[PDB]
């Protein structure tokens, strides 16, 4: 349950990076293909920055209390 | 171990939700720019419901877990 | 803690999986509507890929640690 938290904390960190990557293709297309490009995408976008910062201060606490054991 | 699981679990809940906002991106895309809009795209809704829910399910029975716990 | 750490797996998965779907969906939006399709995104699609596959392995890593307790 030791090294189990830790590739856990590992995985959740691959996914979040996964999702960034997800989220630059999206705001590509946006910025190719529309009219108006990421015009009033800006709440959107928003929305999403403000779950990525939680995710990552999550993961840095996540990281903390593991080495904290450590 | 007891602050640690619930971080992970707050950790997944955010990328869960980042996860439906890309999805509302790209379905957003789909409507606004193929001729036929959503149309065709009604099995890869269908795939991206069902694992949404059972994401959501495994999400609340962590958090029900935990707080029997506690 | 025990069937914690399994349903946290089993989150992680889904998620997965939909990542996985969203990507699908994000690269047949590339081929249908921009003019030279996928073409461009090889270095986009390596990223994806290799965080993929660490992702799997991780998920791996983590069922086995888990049987091998029980
Ligand atoms: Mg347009
Ligand atoms: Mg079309
Ligand atoms: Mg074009």
């Amino acid at each position: 349950i030791v090294q189990q938290q830790n590739n856990l904390l590992r995985a959740i960190e691959a996914q979040q990076h996964l999702l960034q990557l997800t989220v630059w293709g999206i705001k590509q297309l946006q910025a190719r293909i529309l009219s108006g490009g990421r015009g009033g995408w800006e709440e959107w976008d928003k929305k999403i920055e403000e779950l990525i910062k939680k995710s990552e201060e999550l993961i840095k606490k996540i990281e903390e209390q593991i080495k904290k054991q450590e």
